[PDB]
């Protein structure tokens, strides 16, 4: 039993995917609350951008390549050239390693339970502030916010 979120194809798809994961974890609402932001193709969030942001936001998510990490609650995929995200609806979230997050973990990787305090205080505000920055700067943006917000 799986639920897949497909964001509006504004070119900020990648950041809408992360927004949705956070929006589901926090509110049960598996959709992006971020305003649409039309982006040239050159500024589409890359696998590397998403992976760095996952770590800033400390999300139990993976970018899948070949095999999907069996420890990942959220699975970021692209069909065609647009990012989407699946949630394993049951499944308790597990804290993932860099290899799991990046989608290169090998057969029978291991992950511990994700803690109740695992998610940053105001993670979604952080993402809101940063997602209109150039895609490769967004993570730094997110990190900036989480170090001191208003
Ligand atoms: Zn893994």
């Amino acid at each position: 039993g799986i639920t897949t979120y497909s964001p509006p194809t504004d070119g900020s798809c990648g950041w809408h995917v992360l927004a949705a994961i956070v929006n589901r974890m926090i509110n049960g609402d598996f959709t992006s609350p971020l305003p649409q932001y039309n982006r040239p193709e050159d500024d589409w969030a890359s696998d590397y951008d998403l992976a760095q942001a996952i770590q800033c936001l400390q999300l139990p998510a993976t970018v899948v390549r070949n095999r999907a990490c069996p420890n990942a609650k959220y699975l970021i995929k692209l069909n065609g050239v647009h990012w989407e995200v699946e949630v394993r609806s049951g499944m308790a979230p597990r804290s993932l390693s860099r290899e799991c997050v990046v989608g290169v973990c090998s057969e029978g990787c291991v992950a511990p339970p994700y803690p109740a305090d695992g998610l940053p205080k105001r993670a979604l505000e952080a993402l809101a502030s940063a997602y209109r920055l150039p895609s490769d700067c967004v993570s730094s943006g997110i990190a900036d916010f989480l170090a001191d917000p208003p």
